[PDB]
C-alpha cells in the first residue's frame, strides 16, 4: 500500500500518518511527501522518518498547468494507491482531481459542508457556533467537493480564545485521518458515484455515524 | 506495495531490496523482516532501515505446524503483496507455500533446476562446472519448486578457491532479485498454471532470456 502525502506547513497530520504506518495501524507506507512550501516543517518530519521529499514551488513554474503536470508526473512515479492531502494549501485543478479519482483523500478543518474556505476556526467563533470539528472526505470534481467519510465533533466554549477550537480540532484530526486511511488500506473504503462506501455500505452525507 | 522478507543470516540480499525500495527502483516498501535465527545480521540491517523485525525460533515452538501458524499469522498482519525469501534456510510446509500462492518469491544459489539443495557452490566446484549462477523463482507446491523468473550466469575458473563462485554469484543476486521484485511491483510479473508470466508473455523453463 503506497501512500503519497501532500503538505504545505507544520505537518502534524503527516506525522500522525507516519506514526500509524510505523506501528502498522495503517498497513502501508508513506512513499513520498510533497510540499508546495520550501520551509514546511513537515519536510523535516518526513526526512527524519526516512521518507523521500519533493518540493514544487509555484514561482518556479511558467504556468499553473506546468506545475500540475510536474506534480502529477512526480507523484505517479511512486505508484500511489492513495494520495492524501494533509494541509496542502494549493487549489487543485479539475484535471488533477480527476486523475486521482477515488484515490484522493483530504482533511478539512470544518464540518463539511461548512466553512469550505480558510480560517474555518475563525468563522466558527464569529458565528458563535456551539460545536465545530473536522472532516475527512474523498476529493472529486462534483458540485460538492466529494463524499465525506468521517467527521469529528468538537465543542466550543464562550471565551474561546481561538485555540482549543484550533488545537481541540487538531487533536481529533490526528485520530480520524489515520483511521480513515487504515480503512482504505484494508480495502474497506471505496468511492463510487460520488459517494463513500464503507464495507459495502453507502455512507450518509456526514460520513460514518 | 507491501513487501515482507524472510531471512536466516547476513541479509546482503535483503539490503539490496531495502536499497532498491529506498531509491524507488522498486515502487514499494519492505514492511517487515522475519528471521528464524536470533543472530542474523539482517535483523540489524532492517532495524537500521527502520523496518520492523520478527524472530521466530523453532526451539520456541511445540511443533512444526505451530511455528508455521505463528509465521503465517504474523506475516499476514502486514497485508503483504509479496513474500520474498532471501536466504531463509527453513523448509517451508506445503500449507505455507499454498497460502502465499503466486506471492512467494525465492532466490536459489544455483541454475534451477540444478543443485536444489545446500552447498550449491560446493557442488559446482566438485563437478568441475564451467558456469554456475543463481535463480529467482516463484515458490509453488508442484513437482518442480515453481517457475523460474530470472537466472544470472557466472563463469567458474579452475583454481576456483570457493570464492568468487560464492562472491561472484552473490554479486549477480543483488542485481536480479530487486529487478524481479520491481517487475512484480509494477504488475508486469504474474504466476499462472505453475508458470511465470512477464508482460503477458509466458516465460520458458529458464526464466526470461
Amino acid at each position: 500500500m503506497n501512500i503519497v502525502v501532500l503538505i504545505s506547513g507544520n505537518g502534524s497530520n503527516l506525522q500522525a500518518i507516519i506514526d500509524a504506518c510505523k506501528t502498522n495501524k495503517i498497513k502501508g507506507t508513506v512513499r513520498a511527501v510533497f510540499s508546495n512550501k520550501a520551509d514546511a516543517f513537515g519536510l523535516e518530519r518526513a526526512r527524519q522518518a526516512g521518507i523521500a521529499t519533493h518540493t514544487l514551488i509555484a514561482s518556479a513554474f511558467d504556468s499553473r498547468e506546468a506545475y500540475d503536470r510536474a506534480l502529477i508526473h512526480e507523484i505517479d512515479m511512486y505508484a500511489p494507491d492513495v494520495v492524501v492531502l494533509a494541509g496542502f494549501m494549493r487549489i487543485l485543478s479539475p484535471a488533477f482531481v480527476s486523475h486521482y479519482a477515488g484515490r484522493l483523500l483530504n482533511i478539512h478543518p470544518s464540518l463539511l459542508p461548512k466553512y469550505p474556505g480558510l480560517h474555518t476556526h475563525r468563522q466558527a467563533l464569529e458565528n458563535g457556533d456551539e460545536e465545530h470539528g473536522t472532516s475527512v472526505h474523498f476529493v472529486t470534481d462534483e458540485l460538492d467537493g466529494g463524499p465525506v467519510i468521517l467527521q469529528a465533533k468538537v465543542p466550543v466554549f464562550a471565551g474561546d480564545s481561538e485555540d482549543d477550537i484550533t488545537a481541540r480540532v487538531q487533536t481529533q484530526e490526528h485520530a480520524i485521518y489515520p483511521l480513515v486511511i487504515s480503512w482504505f488500506a484494508d480495502g474497506r473504503l471505496k468511492m463510487h458515484e460520488n459517494a463513500a462506501w464503507l464495507d459495502g455500505q453507502r455512507l450518509p452525507p456526514q460520513g460514518y455515524a
